[PDB]
């Protein structure tokens, strides 16, 4: 009973968080095996951030200029390299708390947990979704850079995000663990506007199934629709177009509840056209889009 | 920038989660030092739960009947006792992952993180508030019993909740770590109705300050009010009466934003009387009450 915005247990990621200092800049690093991963803008002074030449800035940096501290102990830096927008600091000690891990580049609409950190120390954990415009709506302050996004499959941690910057609109941008930014963002203190933030339709549908599973059924109606009819409504409300791939992934939820995917689309259609009329769904007064169909199945079944 | 329902990093609590089996019932336990804490209804069969006599049921139980498994290794049970609604299983090994900890009995309106577990394994973490009617709106399924609620102050884990049951309304009830239930609930499969769930006024105000801090200011108005005038409105909308203690705790937020507590009460008053008019505050279309003033300060400052 009940449905919550749930994050993965963060322990496996906490054991990887370190502090990286370069000059007078301090941010977070991720220590996996004998490598420390961090945003390359750690080599920048706030003045350098206006228009940085990272290759030229990195020439003036030696292994001894990168201070890596894990808890209270110093790690010895024996190598350094730049991979896209991340720095890889080879250290002489493999992290003994290295969990089973993978680096994955997620698709927009997918969800993940963020372990927000400051000075290599964890402050909190929350569940996020990579928006369709490739930004994340996080909670990050100065010093949070290098905090990572991840998913967990039993004992394996799939790292998918590393925080790099805050856009002037207060939304967040970052990279995968290979240093490639999600979206068109560059690691530069220049105004970068985000594109249209559309709603993750498949996720809203997944959450509507979660609501039915937990007792909130007022929104179920006597109607059905088609993929094309629904998508006309989805376009008007800046919802992502729904495809047969999306319908396919909603299959287990449709099977559990006995509510056909297109009937749920018709419930969503009427909700979009008429609003909630002062009512709530799973304690929310708006349509939630940060639960994937996989998240709903996992939470509603108790996968650990 | 940004404001999220953030949970504490769960690592310190994950290291304490164990599986407790008694007969054919399996639930979670909390292993701290050489003691395992779990709901006493682990000794019950589903038939026993209808009207259990825990003292009589525990007579038929020996130390060897309690199977405690930490990860994949078995702990030897050398003692057992009942303290209110919890069982304390003395084991022969102190948990090496025991963090610095305290047992605290929280007040309604206070928040905490929950590490939902099944078979001694963590599935996820979320932030909760103890409702004024002493229930929690969690996400728990069968097997989640023994999952704990906690807060963290730097390196110290304050355990405040242990999950015991789901009311017929889908809301959750449980105890502090001394086994005393929050609210009037008993550990019996008997219909127990919850009282009125009022809104945690001080928390909504704290969240309104968080919204101002993060840029959402549309709700600020040209009005002020008094504690008595505001409380007349609070009573009509089933909001908890605001006291000078509440005003005192909002002081740092009032000081940071330059918005007097009573002016923020007047913004809240108008929001209660006129609704949000289709608008949102911190991405929410309703007034959020599961952030205390301490949570807002912690998140808006980056305490780790
Ligand atoms: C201030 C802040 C708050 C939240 N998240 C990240 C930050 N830090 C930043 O946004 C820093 C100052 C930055 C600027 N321009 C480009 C990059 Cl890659 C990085
Ligand atoms: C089914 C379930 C779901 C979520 N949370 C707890 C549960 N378990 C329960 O509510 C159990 C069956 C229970 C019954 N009556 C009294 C107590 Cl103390 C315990």
């Amino acid at each position: 009973s009940g449905f919550r915005k749930m994050a993965f247990p963060s322990g496996k990621v906490e054991g990887c968080m370190v502090q990286v200092t370069c000059g007078t800049t301090t941010l977070n690093g991720l220590w996996l095996d004998d490598v420390v991963y961090c945003p390359r803008h750690v080599i920048c002074t706030s003045e350098d951030m206006l228009n940085p030449n990272y290759e030229d800035l990195l020439i003036r940096k030696s292994n001894h200029n990168f201070l890596v501290q894990a808890g209270n102990v110093q790690l010895r830096v024996i190598g350094h390299s730049m991979q896209n927008c991340v720095l890889k600091l080879k250290v002489d000690t493999a992290n003994p708390k290295t969990p089973k891990y993978k680096f994955v580049r997620i698709q927009p609409g997918q969800t993940f947990s963020v372990l927000a950190c400051y000075n290599g120390s964890p402050s909190g954990v929350y569940q996020c979704a990579m928006r369709p415009n490739f930004t994340i709506k996080g909670s990050f302050l100065n010093g949070s850079c290098g905090s990572v996004g991840f998913n967990i499959d039993y004992d394996c941690v799939s790292f998918c995000y590393m925080h790099h910057m805050e856009l002037p609109t207060g939304v967040h941008a970052g990279t995968d663990l290979e240093g490639n930014f999600y979206g068109p963002f560059v690691d530069r203190q220049t105004a970068q506007a985000a594109g249209t933030d559309t709603t993750i339709t498949v996720n809203v549908l997944a959450w509507l199934y979660a609501a039915v599973i937990n007792g909130d059924r007022w929104f179920l109606n006597r109607f059905t629709t088609t993929l094309n009819d629904f998508n006309l409504v989805a376009m008007k409300y800046n919802y992502e177009p729904l495809t047969q791939d999306h319908v396919d992934i909603l299959g287990p939820l449709s099977a559990q509840t006995g509510i056909a995917v297109l009937d749920m689309c018709a419930s969503l259609k009427e909700l979009l056209q008429n609003g909630m009329n002062g009512r709530t769904i799973l304690g929310s007064a708006l349509l939630e889009d940060e639960f994937t169909p996989f998240d709903v199945v996992r939470q509603c079944s108790g996968v650990t």
